[PDB]
């Protein structure tokens, strides 16, 4: 318990004599305008400011902001600048603390570099009351954990009115903007289902799976090894064909196309709800431009050039975070060899003989997340580092472009070993006559028995429960516990209360999971459904955890009033856009669709197909290795052998031509390109088409705001 | 001479007895605001309007404008509301007739069905003055004629805070707008010249072409036709094969590139210079939406629904426009089809033997222009009573949505022969040994000897020369000197001189030349550089035609204000993003580019290209023709023939198969593709990224409005 007061302090009591001079001279400034008292206890002392009445008018009359008013027509009070209430307690906290706070910007000698030198450690306003506790008089804090930040409270709405209240309009637009994107995961869930059971339904009705899993033929594949690897049988390897029908269903490409259409109007959806809690809490978004103070080394270069009486450098250093993007790139994938390339040639040496070609994927998969969880930190800084360097003129232009460099980086890292499992798995890798080796030591890298389709889903499963599910949200609550532990192993007052608490770090990392996870929903689901359904299931524990972090274990927020996320709806627009080419190349280039579709159109010679892997598998002769790239130790699996299979498209070895490049490849390839062509641009038309539907602006606030304006005439001509 | 008024009235002087019982009903509302005295003269009577003072600033009070001031800073006058001023001779013509004509549509018993009715014939302001005559006071007219309207006058600027200031800023904004888009021609042109100049120089150099003017090959091909047509020597047209590498050189690819962003960076010079002359003229864009009154029939049917008392019928006839659409798409090509089919099989009863194929392609291009200058004005008259039909509220929706539904018409009938031509000519035709019968009669049309890319380009050039510069100009001439004569074949005071001018129509019949003009600019210099220079030619000419159009042969305008093109910003930034695909499939599809690329990269066996055109040429064997389709007369220009050759990727007929589609179709085919896919990304994404680049609101403006602000306030508080 104490008075009621609105913004904090906190100093570091006892070079140490300037401290104390500026601690001394700074606070005559505040006397003018804010009423302080300073305490002193056990652990560091603080300071205490509250606020007197007769300036706080002066401020709130310096600026334009609605408040709320007498008159209600249609059950509605309206709100105009700041008049006719007179209460002397309706002020909420909220605002008092904003008025405040806009005083400890404003003089100077404010605590941006006052607080950033080190004479003040803590500036921040304090919350009422305490959450459970006991005897408690009704606490706002209270109310919100018992409606909303609790994990036993997921299925009822968020209470958007109050948290705005209470955390103001930038952390209420937050959890307004998860509200809306895990409504609009509900669709896509069920229709992810649908599809999937859909994949379920019909496995054992189709031609081309039943091809691999018959018996009866004793067809042989090429070894798919440089030394030690044995002629392997196409019926052993039959659960995953069954698992790749379950996935590269024909229903799939009306998913993806569904996806499209869902994230388009996703973006209309999101429109016309921030649109209309703009009108529910400030309209007149004309904030003034070059209102704050200037960032303080540009006020020190600025000072070194006035001492001295650059349009290269800048770019020069974009040209740096160019540079370390394209060394990322690669970076991610030297680091999946290195994962793939953990454990090979150990056929040999344990000769226990297991072949179980499990913990090579597994672990690989594995130990690649561990690198990338322990590497994003490191781009994390560098990101800081950087944008420190460039030394923008403003807060808004350091948070802008942070967040940019922030995001390609963890975009580039996050994104790259699914975009070489996806597309350049075994593309690159030639005939058995001769291999393509890397390092001119030995192969390249080979693909999966019956197709490299199973290990993007089985990656990118781990990815969608790995990472994303468990691995972030078990550090999320696992981190500012430990801290807790570490702080502590080096009748209780408010404010030493409040300093117990971990200070506020934006929402830039909390924004920054909910993209690359809209990244997973649009950019993969051409070969991959029920993804939407992980986002959804991640989603719902999101929201509460969020909620619980800030209602329990943050100190408050400044409650700086915006009226619109941002940079982050050019990020999901950009994203969104881009996941329809991306699309395409998953649905032609890896899919396996098109190739079903040419054999059902040109070489059918009935009406279905039959033969199909017949078809595919390019008959190839043992006789002609490259002198030691033989199998070194032939499994004898039948009586003998004579020619290997492999599926490349290329013609039988007794023709006039051998191993050269068939008829049929080119014609696959056309086909393909011709899907890409065609989907992309119907794509970005249909797209495009549900926005110039949907109003983009609604009509109900349109029409009541012009009501408003009209009635706000009508009544203050009288 | 007479003294100084506002706007006029014509009333029809002789059911008649309701005319004068209107007639002295409505002026009996005016007498209340406007001073009138009706005028009794030779033809026709008429009703004269002079604005009362005191009304005026009840008027110019009532709606918010900005005047003229008093101070200025930095050499420049402030604009406000209104005050300060107090000349009484300040209000410029083209202001009194805006609020005299506000008052003419604001009181009711306006005249929009007053006029539409038949009581009164026309309601417009008057000019002051007169233009060229004798012993003028120093007209605002002569001037304007004496340095902006003549032809003599065409390479000093565009006066346009002058005719800003005489005929308003709609209008004014259209000859800004012309004046952006000329001067932008000038670059292209000068890039147009350079590259087509390029081709002219290695002309000569090459190879491909070389093989066909060569001589002592002896190759013939077949003979292109069903009955009568003979064999053909491949050296015979050699020029066509000299102008088609004059046309589908290598720097015209850097020129399509060029051109599409060309495009790009015009709409960004556009928006900055009309955002800059929204800065001289009126800034604050926030006109009251529902301000005039209501269209008519919209009243009227509403008061039917009010006797009675559809988002169906909207709709229905949405679905008829698309319906008009589709068969007028296929029109174009039917009628096409008759064109080249006006004079066929006519080398055996004139018996003459010409061989000139000249008249057929000629006089088929003139007579199929003849019929789409004709058909024009019926799709136009159905555009505007289907949207009569569909009632629209406004006017401006009236506006709006006759402009879209003529826009679709002229360019589906002004595009379809060029597409029919670029893309569907020669595709269809079968192998030499069966044939597509159309109509189950007779081939279908086969290409030009040489390429079908020549009959593109004289058919681009004649419709950038035939239509554009020399018919549209000498009817848009013509046309109102002969409604003079037939007007007359049926001392002098002002509104009797103003009453022989015709009346105005509005600028949706010259915006719309300018954008099918700009359509032939970035759509089609893919397959045909030096486009542009042809647009600049027309252009020089038509700004002068235009605005010796508005001096010299029309009435006034009555000046309505606005802020932009409007729709039309629409449909340039539509058209300008459609030409990357169309360049994209002009590129590949038509130029004859891919082949050779893929010649020299993949059948090369030495460095360059040689036997290009033996490798082309599919040899056919003259035996297996269908029982007639064999030449009827064969012209023995040799000993005798044993094989024609033929260019369409097939095998000889020697093999063991015959006739079919070789690995090569699909191979260029496949390069086909992948070069539309490549050209379409990158350049929608240049295309993107000089907008995003250059910035859209300037910077001058932006501080200067911020200035101007700041200096309202400060000069305000005193
Ligand atoms: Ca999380
Ligand atoms: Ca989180
Ligand atoms: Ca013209
Ligand atoms: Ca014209």
């Amino acid at each position: 318990m104490d008075y009621h007061e609105d913004d904090k302090r906190f100093r570091r009591e006892e070079l140490c004599r300037e401290a104390e001079f500026l601690k001394l001279k700074m606070p005559t400034k505040k006397v003018y305008h804010i009423s302080e008292t300073r305490g002193l206890l056990k652990t560091i002392n603080s300071v205490l400011q509250k606020i007197t009445d007769p300036i706080q008018p002066k401020v709130a009359e310096h600026r334009p902001q609605t408040t709320k008013r007498l008159s209600y027509p249609f059950s509605r009070e309206k709100q105009h600048l700041f008049d006719l209430t007179d209460r002397d307690s309706f002020f909420d906290s909220k605002t008092r603390s904003t008025i405040v706070y806009e005083i400890l910007k404003r003089t100077t000698c404010g605590i941006t570099s006052l607080l950033a030198n080190g004479v003040y450690s803590a500036a921040y306003p304090l919350h009422d009351g305490d959450y459970e506790g006991d005897n408690v008089e009704f606490n706002d804090r209270k109310l919100l954990y018992e409606e909303w930040a609790s994990y036993g409270v997921f299925y009822k709405y968020q209470p958007i009115d109050l948290v705005r209240k209470y955390f103001g309009e930038k952390v209420g637009l937050y959890f307004a903007w998860l509200g809306a994107y895990t409504q609009m995961l509900i669709p896509a869930s069920i229709v992810g289902v649908i599809v999937f059971l859909y994949g379920c339904a019909t496995v054992d009705e189709n031609i081309p799976s039943m091809e691999m899993c018959d018996q009866r033929y004793n067809i042989t594949m090429c070894p798919l090894c440089d030394k030690t690897c044995s002629y392997w049988k196409m019926s052993s390897a039959c659960a995953t064909a069954r698992a790749s029908h379950l996935f590269d269903n024909p229903a799939t490409v009306f998913f993806s196309v569904f996806m499209a259409l869902w994230a388009a109007t996703f973006m209309e959806h999101w429109k016309r709800k921030q649109m209309r809690l703009n009108y529910r809490w400030d309209l007149t978004g004309f904030e003034e431009e070059e209102e704050a103070v200037k960032d303080h080394p540009r006020a020190e270069y600025e000072a070194r050039v006035l001492e001295k009486s650059p349009a290269y450098f800048t770019n020069l250093v974009s040209i740096i975070f160019m540079i370390a993007v394209t060394f990322a790139i690669v970076l991610g994938v030297i680091i999946y060899r290195i994962s793939t390339a953990a454990a090979l040639a150990m056929n040999s040496s344990p000769s226990v003989r297991s072949n179980i070609r499990v913990t090579v994927t597994a672990t690989a998969v594995i130990i690649n997340l561990v690198v990338i969880i322990l590497l994003d930190e490191v781009y994390g800084c560098i990101a800081r580092w950087l944008t420190k360097i460039e030394v923008p003129k403003t807060e808004k232009s350091f948070e802008e472009r942070l967040t940019f460099k922030a995001f390609l980086l963890k975009f580039v890292n996050s994104y790259t070993p699914i975009f070489y499992v996806a597309f350049f798995k075994g593309r690159f890798v030639g005939r058995p006559g001769d291999y393509v080796y890397i390092f001119r030591s030995f192969r390249m890298e080979e693909c999966a028995p019956g197709g490299c389709l199973m290990e993007l889903c089985i990656q990118l499963s781990i990815i969608m429960l790995g990472k994303q599910l468990i691995q972030n949200n078990l550090f999320e609550i696992g981190i500012p516990k430990m801290k807790k532990f570490i702080r502590y192993l080096k009748r209780k007052q408010r404010y030493e209360v409040d300093f117990n608490l971990e200070p506020f770090a934006g929402l830039t990392p909390e924004y920054m999971e909910m993209i690359i996870q809209f990244g997973f929903v649009t950019l993969f689901v051409a070969s991959f459904p029920l993804a939407p359904l992980f986002a959804l299931l991640n989603n719902i524990i999101e929201i509460r955890l969020d909620a619980k972090k800030f209602v329990t274990e943050l100190r408050r927020p400044v409650a700086i009033r915006a009226k619109d996320i941002g940079i982050w709806y050019n990020i999901l627009r950009g994203v969104g856009k881009l996941a329809v080419i991306i699309n395409a190349f998953v649905i032609s280039f890896t899919s396996d669709f098109i190739p079903r579709l040419v054999y059902l159109y040109m070489y059918s010679q009935n009406g279905t197909m039959h033969g199909f892997v017949n078809h595919t598998l390019s008959s190839f002769n043992v006789s002609d290795f490259q002198n030691g790239t033989a199998p070194n130790d032939p499994l004898d699996l039948g009586y003998e052998v004579q020619i290997c299979r492999y599926k490349d498209y290329r013609e039988p070895p007794w023709s006039e031509h051998k191993y050269d490049i068939s008829k049929d490849f080119w014609a696959v390839l056309a086909a393909r390109l011709a899907f890409v062509i065609v989907f992309q641009n119907l794509v970005m038309f249909m797209s495009d088409f549900v926005d110039w539907v949907i109003p983009d602006i609604p009509k109900d606030i349109s029409q009541q705001i012009h009501k408003e304006k009209v009635l706000m005439v009508e009544l203050f001509m009288r």
